[PDB]
């Protein structure tokens, strides 16, 4: 009931109901999960018939924290009365540990926020959740409320991440379906949609980790960790986005480990090594008639794999040569895979390089293209700081009508490593749907 | 009677009444973090539950201090004289070294500050109110009590730091969202309020770091420690402020670590050195009539990034260059990163040139463009005790409109080092906000 | 037994009230301040918390000497009679090393300090507090007392220095604000106070250090020192005058020691070095052609570090070449810092071309004007006796008034080794405010 | 009671009382101070407290000797009667090689010097007083006090010297301020009042070292010492006059030890080296006709200084050439300090000239006139046992009306050493200083 019902590293229960329930619990999750959380979700993974009994035993499991959702439907549905709610509620109560979150969406006739509008809602005879700290169902007050339960985590674990050699680990993965036991071993677990693109990720799903980014610094400097640990690697823009998320100008040196199971380690910041383990394949060379009208852009690609697929990148120059102030293409001047050691400085040379184009061109963003392991991308977008990135994905994939295109580029969100509101600045990829 | 309250490299508490007083508690938050005061208010951190439950658990995990903001709603407080005082008076009166603040808006009609109003509002028979310090409503007054209770909590630390370390360890952050667990196991903890404009340090937080530039070289003073230590990073151009603030005449050895979990360590006073790893790229020699009457200008662009951004210096320049009598670029000799073993005669050579630019051009005013690290540029900041410095930092973002703008530099600080009104003599940044 | 008490390094408090208390003890505390003695005010630092609890704590923790101002406000407060007079009171009854100074602001028709009124208003019925001696609270006699406090403080610790090698400690600043933590392992912590003008000290504190000046070489031949060792970085006008008040003829070999922990040791008695450490880079030749009536006037010019800022001497020369018999300019000849035992070469060679300045304008005082570290700033301060010294202050700060001042030096002090009145002889700049 | 009041170097004890006890206190004590005792007196050197209890402390701490002063008002005062003076004959009846000293400022009616005075008026029962040795107030019975109090000083001391490698320790300071801890590990602890005039000597402490004069050679000869040591340092012609006080017949060996610590040594009789160290820079044949009328004047100016003042010494011919038969300047060969080795040689080189002037011209008075080390000053003094000597010393003050006068030597002191009515034949200087 108390410790050994609670355990920091531990899912975080939703409880809805309806069509508004339902909406508001979808946004909820999954800009939570954006957030880094582990989540249990009825939607997310019950054998059904006696939903009750699943019910009782994932909360008896060990739930982290709790959120509350507030709708007339609630009032009406019988199994947040009953169900869970007294189970929560009796957490709550006995264990300091464990959290319970409310969101209100009924409001009041004026339009401010109700606190005690969950008392008659959940029925309780005595009140206690007008007491409890509560948020408005919009998504400025979701996204705080996201923020509240991470930091709540993140306070949780700071005594073991003070005892475990003070380093934090995340784990990342878009392509993952949503799942309670997704969570690893790991102190965050930022999950986002797999887009029905099956190559790009979910335009809702970085719009949410655009809301939830700004935390990441924030929940890593709460972990008070010297070092920064990310198991797993998404697509490759998402890469880059949690990289810009957490710089290594701001806090720790990242080791990063991907589904292999390969350590790719930090070693230096933008540097050109001795010996430079990667090579110019391709530059441009233009006079501009008209430099910079507004802002200036210079589109990079990287080659971290032997095997090239310039062709996607010819395309994606021929449409935007004009664009862009120059250009260079970079692979890896040794053979065989890059190594695990000397990972991060490939990284370190690869974003000297991306640097050195985007500071000489004129500061201009940078239209960045990562081909590499997800350790070495996550590596180059952390060490980015001063470029204004963006990202673009690989798709080989049709058209969203269905029809054959060629190998096109395009682009995911727009970096900056050092913003408080978010590191993705805007999510330019377009809609799956 | 926890032990806790005797552990001084815990958070400050704050408490405040809804309307009457955000503004108070807010300024007074703020000047706490600007001052290095680890610090929890309702705003940033409620872990999501019951509120005065929450307020419970955080109070028994352990506070250095505590402050009270009297409001004439505290009258009417549903948490303050219930849960949120009571503790707050329990430990004053439990342990010595525990700190409560006092800070009253409720002003006499003559205009003095009140005695009684503290003890009539917060309702407690006892008249203890009275005999505690008690400070007035004002941004002054505030900065006053913030002394006060930096030079508590640096008190409550000397005896560790005489007996061990010898070292005082300043943690100064700026994109760092205010939060009570961003503390690390450090005596002083500086923060300030990160801002939209993503780049420049908010202006309001600038000037609470102004107020409190005067009482960190205090807290240094004040610690007995051997040397400074700084863990962490910072807004360069706060990081120049707080180099002037804790300038190389006053302490000893200086090691800064810039968050990588490399220590920057001070060698040697402005020098030029017998090897000059750092170089002089561009130097100006044009002659105008007479030099500008009033202040004379002079900037000084010390990049230490390989990596060349020369357009935003260049705009700046253009747009000074009638102006400033003479501009000096300092980049360094070696395409490698700098190493840390040599960091400070690095930083002394910078300073060396800078001060060569400033005295022979008629001992004017520093406008100071930097690039390099955050252990480099607090050094420069820390070796430049007589030079008056103006601390530049560069935009790539738009203007607040939405227009785009050129690369640019643009002042953050006006830093007159060591000087008993404060290192930070004007804020010169104009955020819109 | 309280081993505080016979502690002789703690601080000394001192207890007022009311606007006499305020202005008298406000006087005292600079007195003692500027004389070595650590002191513990009421106004300047109270840890935020009870004030009549707070007061109990400081008391008990240590407290070398204790100080009482009496005026007929002291009998109608409440805490100055009943919080700490009693246990000041108590600890002088019990403990043998604990000086207490009763200072009486009430004067009878016969005007004479009234040595039964305190025992009277203090509150006490025992007439013991007559017997202890007193002194007017004018600034003779609390100068007076002062004397008495740091000679009774020199006393309990010259058995310490006898056993500890015979090495007196002092540690002196002229910009950290009135603080009581700020003693460090010295004996003497000479603090002035800084008024509101950055590089300039305040008026009224080297007045205030005037009164004491004539004590510090009392302190140094009561403390029975072989030599003194001097922590501290005040400004170079103080640094002459603390140098000229512990004269190279008094005391020995000293070890000046800056911020930087670096040690300034004192090697050689002024004269010219074998090797010309010093270069004679602008010199003036004129023969004596209407000089200044009666007293000749000469100004030498030493900056030891290797950036040229002859700007400032250039306008201080506009200003006053018609009197100044001759001008002579000191540099280093090689480029760099200057070592340790180099820096008390360089310091006899400094005071060796000062002297043959004074003497070949005909023993004159000298407008000693220095640019260098601390260390060699007392070095050259104390080697000069014969020699007659104006000490300045480099002021590159804008005047009040907003109007643009160029770089300009004050004439802050005059300078005058050995004198048994006060080194001080008189306080030449303005008031500060 | 143990020996630790037996050891001679701790200080002597002086009781007064009111009015009439301050002025024959105060010329009883600068008198010792000139004998060479280190004295303790109420108003000069009472540590702040209660003046029962302090006096309890001075005296139980250590006392080598007492002087009780009976004055008419010695009965009314009541801390004199009990605090002290029961003390004292307790100490000086238990401890045999204790010294209590009585000098009676009341009278007989006959006029003789009243021995049972003492007993009544001090409250003691038993007659006591009576039969200790009793002196007369006046200056030839207070200094003939002195004589008996200082040579019993030195007869406790002898076995300790003859113990410890014979050598006799003094320590000289004109310049320091009363003091009672100003005692080093020294025989004796000759000290002179610091005068407002602050360059010359005091006029009134001269007086008494004249006083005193006759017993400091007896001093040295019942000191049994083969060796005398000076210490301190002071004034260079109360330097000249300490070191006639001692001539060269009567030392022996003579290592002078200024505060700087650098050692001195007494080397030969007045001779003229082979290799001279310190030669002729102006020698003057002065054509006055019918030469010595009377008596002949000579000066002589030795600065040892490679800064040459040269300019109160031109003052100085011009003032006094006409009657002056021949002087002459004598400027060191070596540039820069003199070494401490060749000290004794350079000082009988000095001497060696200096009688030639005071011989070949004629039987004469030489003016002697010093820039040098306080060792070579001293070792000349000694080395003037035949010739008559006055001693110079310069003034840069502005004169006590406060116009100006030129630098100026003003006449101090003439010694003719070896004399029985004392080494300072006259006090030349004025008493109004």
């Amino acid at each position: 009931m108390p410790d050994t019902a609670i355990n920091p590293r531990d899912p975080v229960f939703v409880s809805y109901r309806h069509s508004d329930g339902i909406a508001l619990a979808a946004e909820l999750t999954w800009l939570l999960r954006a957030a880094g959380i582990p989540v249990w979700r009825d939607v997310d993974d019950l054998p059904p018939g006696d939903t009750d009994a699943r019910l009782q035993q994932a909360i008896d499991e060990g739930i982290s924290g709790a959120v509350i959702i507030i709708t007339p439907q609630i009032a009406d549905s019988r199994v947040v009365r009953e169900v869970e709610a007294p189970r929560l509620l009796r957490l709550h109560r006995s264990s300091p540990q464990f959290a319970l979150g409310i969101v209100n969406a009924i409001q009041t006739s004026t339009g401010v926020v109700d606190y005690d509008a969950p008392d008659r809602v959940l029925g309780m005879e005595r009140p206690e959740l007008r007491s409890v700290d509560q948020k408005s169902a919009s998504r400025l007050g979701l996204v705080t409320m996201a923020r509240q339960m991470l930091w709540h985590r993140i306070a949780a674990i700071r005594p073991l991440l003070s005892a475990s050699g003070g380093e934090l680990r995340l784990s990342l993965q878009t392509r993952n379906t949503p799942q309670v036991y997704d969570r690893t071993d790991a102190d965050l677990d930022i999950r986002i949609r797999p887009s029905a693109h099956e190559k790009l990720p979910s335009a809702h799903g970085l719009e949410d980790f655009a809301e939830t980014a700004q935390f990441l610094p924030d929940a890593v400097t709460r972990a008070g960790a010297n070092g920064v640990r990310i198991e797993g690697g998404a697509h490759l823009s998402v890469s880059i986005a949690i990289g810009a998320a957490i710089p290594s100008t701001r806090v720790g040196p990242m080791t990063v480990v991907d589904g292999r199971g390969v350590h790719w380690v930090s070693s230096t910041e933008p540097q050109l090594p001795d010996e430079p383990r990667l090579r110019i394949v391709r530059e441009s060379t233009i006079p501009s008639t008209a430099p910079a009208p507004g802002r200036p852009d210079v589109a990079a690609y990287i080659d971290l794999q032997h095997p090239r697929s310039d062709a996607a990148f010819d395309n994606y120059l021929t449409e935007h040569a004009a664009e862009l102030v120059a250009w260079q293409h970079l692979a890896p001047t040794r053979t065989g895979l890059l190594d695990a050691a000397d990972g991060g400085t490939i990284a370190a040379e690869a974003v000297a390089h991306i640097r050195e184009l985007s500071m000489t061109n004129g500061n201009a963003v940078v239209h960045l293209m990562v081909r590499g392991p997800f350790g070495l991308a996550v590596l180059i977008g952390r060490l980015t700081n001063t470029l204004r990135v963006v990202a673009y994905e690989w798709t080989d994939s049709d058209a969203p009508d269905g029809t054959f295109m060629p190998p096109r580029y395009e682009p995911i969100v727009q970096l900056r490593a050092s913003t408080p509101a978010g590191v993705i600045e805007r999510v330019i990829v377009a809609d799956a749907e």
